[PDB]
């Protein structure tokens, strides 16, 4: 188990434009194309990303290429963030994967309202942070996923994924 398998379980794999759980256009392994209601807009973003006239459809290889880039950008976003970097550095590898999953799903922006949980996490108060994290829109909207991620932080093991 690793970050790639972990997120691939959480996001699934789709080769045609689809609406995520927030109603946004997405494709591949959770790659958000656009927050706009416009599908054409979404199709243009897709072509731009892939480098061709996709017609709203990509192959498995293109999906995987997007996913590599996105996981790479999530990490780097953490590291560049002044408030995140230190939490991230204080953690073991498993818990770091949990942090990358959340950044992947919600952006540096969404993860940033998790300040309190993060400070507990820094202090290694796992059970408490798990509880606080559950008090969120995030847990409310995608509970099964949220649960998997929270156990992961809580335990520091891959159990919720095995
Ligand atoms: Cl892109
Ligand atoms: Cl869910």
């Amino acid at each position: 188990m690793n970050i790639f398998e972990m997120l691939r379980i959480d996001e699934g794999l789709r080769l045609k434009i689809y609406k995520d759980t927030e109603g946004y256009y997405t494709i591949g392994i959770g790659h958000l194309l656009t927050k706009s209601p416009s599908l054409n807009a979404a199709k243009s973003e897709l072509d731009k990303a892939i480098g061709r006239n996709t017609n709203g459809v990509i192959t498995k290889d293109e999906a995987e290429k997007l996913f590599n880039q996105d996981v790479d950008a999530a990490v780097r976003g953490i590291l560049r963030n002044a408030k995140m970097k230190p939490v991230y550095d204080s953690m073991d590898a498993v818990r770091r994967a949990a942090m990358i999953n959340m950044v992947f799903q919600m952006g540096e922006t969404g993860v940033a309202g998790f300040t309190n949980s993060m400070r507990m996490m820094q202090q290694k108060r796992w059970d408490e942070a798990a509880v606080n994290m559950a008090k969120s829109r995030w847990y409310n909207q995608t509970p099964n996923r949220a649960k998997r991620v929270i156990t992961t932080f809580r335990t520091g093991t891959w159990d919720a994924y095995k």
